[PDB]
């Protein structure tokens, strides 16, 4: 259109990555100048000035990176700060997060229309289906462990001796089926901080944990002494699986590759 090649900033690691894998870091249609913290894959965006985490944005510091446009995803805010952007007369367009295969292709489609690069979406989007289908492929050529689903425990966090774990509706929950596993925990949505006793009944054959995670509680023989952890079919076989956060649990592009290779962990974990 008549404002020719958009200054771009984008909240969200997996929108961030979407825009890149469409093709590059500035093309004649738009130039991607700034994002949250959570954008760090590819190089690119890891270059990007960063203007805050996802969930305590600057508007200021992102309004100063002179924005035409603004890719958010569900995670951006706080609203205030949101508020102030769409006030400046900067465009906000904002992603929903549903945790399916479904709602990355919508950010494929949605972010190539905002970027007005239907066509490098079309291409994007057959290759992401392609590989989709491959790695249900082979995800369904075997169960990790050779049996039924195993049950995997995903922890976020830990707060001192408790760690947070997914429950439902979550990008681990969706993760874990996705491999052909189960979510350990169940009867709960969201994030809950985990009591041995939830943990005993949960039962896990896998705990499954963040790079992140696993370097904020010390390591793979800190996460097994963890309270309640060492009295688990996971504790018994010191079975831990750890993956970088924004490759599990983004919902990008990379989707057909992280199921591929947490599955691939999985089975590994379970020989
Ligand atoms: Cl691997």
């Amino acid at each position: 259109g008549p404002l020719g090649s958009k200054r771009v900033i984008v909240i969200g690691g997996a929108l961030a990555e979407t825009a890149f894998a469409l093709g590059g870091a500035e093309t004649p249609r738009y130039r991607l100048v700034g994002a949250d913290t959570t954008c760090t894959y590819p190089d690119a965006a890891k270059r990007l000035p960063k203007v805050g985490y996802q969930r305590a944005l600057s508007a200021e510091g992102l309004l100063s990176l002179r924005p035409d446009l603004v890719l958010a995803s569900a995670e951006a805010g706080p609203p205030t700060a949101i508020a102030q952007v769409k006030g400046a007369g900067v465009t906000v367009t904002t992603f929903d997060e549903r945790h399916d295969v479904e709602s990355v292709r919508a950010k494929i489609t949605g972010v190539a229309q905002a970027l007005d690069v239907r066509d490098a979406g079309a291409a994007l989007l057959q290759r992401f289906d392609r590989d989709w289908q491959a790695a249900r492929d082979a995800v369904a050529a075997r169960v990790p462990g050779g049996a039924q689903p195993p049950r995997v425990l995903f922890v976020l966090n830990h707060t001192g001796t408790q760690a947070l774990v997914a429950g439902q509706r979550t990008a681990a929950d969706a993760m874990i089926r996705y491999a052909g596993a189960r979510n350990a925990m169940q009867g709960f949505d969201h994030y809950k901080p985990l009591t041995t006793e939830a943990l005993a009944a949960a039962a896990p054959d896998v705990v499954l944990i963040s790079d992140e995670g696993l370097a904020a509680v010390g390591g793979h023989a800190a996460l097994l002494a963890t309270p309640g952890f060492g009295a688990t079919p996971a504790g018994r076989a010191r079975r831990v699986v750890s993956l970088d956060a924004l490759f599990l649990l983004g919902f990008g592009p990379r989707l057909p590759l992280a199921v591929t290779t947490l599955h691939r962990r999985l089975s590994d974990a379970l020989a």
